[PDB]
């Protein structure tokens, strides 16, 4: 029944946003004569963005998810908004914010979005999230980024737990799985690779959330990394553990533990020469953000 | 055969740009095994934008129109470009220029258009006209406006001539026709109105090009006019000849002759009370730019 595990990822890559929200959502609240509104839980959301008993629902005849207002619940319009935040890289937001900020006053408002919207013709659902429901709000690169991080943090924590950590730690294989799921890459090789982790790491104290988050923060800035290498005249250079740690530190301001690197090399080092070629890791992770 | 005169205006309002260029163009040059390229003359262009013996073409087996490069001839891509310039009001260009000018360096380039283009998805034919064929050019509100005026001047001159002026002058009826064509308004009333001009102006020394251009410059800023009235606490106020002349002067920096006003009042003053109500003139002319 892996034909399904596969199937579900196709929906996750190749499918209307509606088809997806609907497929992973578990709540359906009806309030006659109103319409049915479908809802996700935070866990429904996270499963919807990451591979590997009841849709319940209630009916009337007649953590930044609490932020949504629906008491932790997530509506489709929430889905779109969150989905979009998560998938909009800092650099992109920064330009787009630029072009929107018409008077260049460091902010962005409804009137301006208003104007720009038109000039486009000559993304309408998100307006309340950006400028409140009053629409008299003002959006800031800093605000938004602050928020993007919280969202990524909370989502990644939910993901961590989805592995049932023990005293704050998951296994190396569980971690390798998170990486492989993240890579969005399907290969028998890496798959065989990811299984041998528990054997490669027969002891394994595991990875704490901090260790895992640190690495995903690095994954978050993997484009900058390639720029950093090129700058030092080393474009497409193979990574060794110490070099990976130096860049992660330089372009993401984090300290990657030796153990994290151990696992990441053990999983991605497909030719077994001890270092990660561009095609083996950066290429793939760079690709994971289009 | 007015059923046609009518027909042709529908094409001019309700029709693919292609259908139009093709319908009014007179030249078709073929260079086997190349494709046929259709061409307008400057006069073909002007007729295409204004109501009321041979399409010739040559074939090989085997004034800002000279600016186009095709030696006065106008291609479809030229058509689009010119068409668009003519129909893009100063204020609109100014904002749109704003949002495009990303580094706010007073210019606009290919890289920037490039960036903005994407962010749009996340108007391709005009690129060479704006940034040259090298695309290394830079667009300026001032450049573009300078150009917009020349274009409007040259088009309006061509239109003037399309009435066979005598010693630099056309008739009041001919003028009234230009206004009525411009208004894009079809009514039996104003039509009856426009005919009685030669009788209302039995002498008539006529209108010189300067007189006509001055008024079309005013028509060009008719939105600002309504703003000017509102500002002085007179929104939607009826115009008398002297008031029309004061605003034309204030918001378009032109001196409208008494005679021009005479004709414009004689044509638009449908109730015959001697003054132009908002619905009688400004409303209509404001409307003529969406
Ligand atoms: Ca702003
Ligand atoms: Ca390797
Ligand atoms: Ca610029
Ligand atoms: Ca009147
Ligand atoms: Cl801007």
């Amino acid at each position: 029944d892996r034909k399904v595990m596969e199937y579900e990822n196709r929906i996750r890559a190749y499918s209307t946003p509606d088809k997806i929200f609907r497929y992973f959502a578990t709540l359906k609240v009806i309030s006659e004569p109103g319409e049915a509104e479908v809802f996700m839980t935070p866990e429904d959301f996270v499963r919807s963005i990451t591979p590997n008993h009841l849709g319940l629902d209630q009916y009337i005849i007649k953590s930044i998810f609490y932020t949504l207002g629906e008491c932790g619940l997530i509506s489709f319009s929430d889905y779109i908004f969150l989905t979009t935040v998560l998938s909009t890289p800092q650099r992109n937001f920064e330009i787009a914010f630029k072009m929107f900020d018409l008077n260049g006053d460091g902010e962005v408002d409804m009137e301006e979005f208003e104007q720009v919207q038109s000039i486009i013709r000559s993304c309408s659902a998100l307006t309340t999230y950006f400028f409140g429901a009053d629409l008299k709000g003002k959006l800031t690169i800093k605000n938004f980024l602050e928020f993007q991080r919280k969202l990524q943090h909370d989502v990644l924590k939910l993901e961590f737990e989805r592995h049932d950590p023990v005293d704050g730690r998951i296994t190396e294989r569980q971690f390798g799985g998170m990486l492989l799921a993240y890579s969005g890459v399907q290969s028998k090789k890496l798959t065989a690779m990811q299984r041998q982790l528990k054997k490669h790491f027969k002891e394994g104290k595991g990875l704490t959330f901090q260790e895992v988050e640190n690495f995903f923060t690095f994954l978050k800035n993997i484009n900058d990394v390639d720029t950093a290498l090129s700058f030092y005249h080393m474009a497409g250079a193979s990574l060794d553990k110490v070099t990976m740690q130096q860049v992660a530190r330089t372009v993401a301001k984090v300290e990657l533990s030796d153990h994290v690197c151990d696992v990441v090399f053990a999983l991605f080092d497909c030719d077994g020469n001890g270092e990660l070629s561009n095609k083996e890791f950066v290429s793939i992770m760079k690709q994971r953000l289009m």
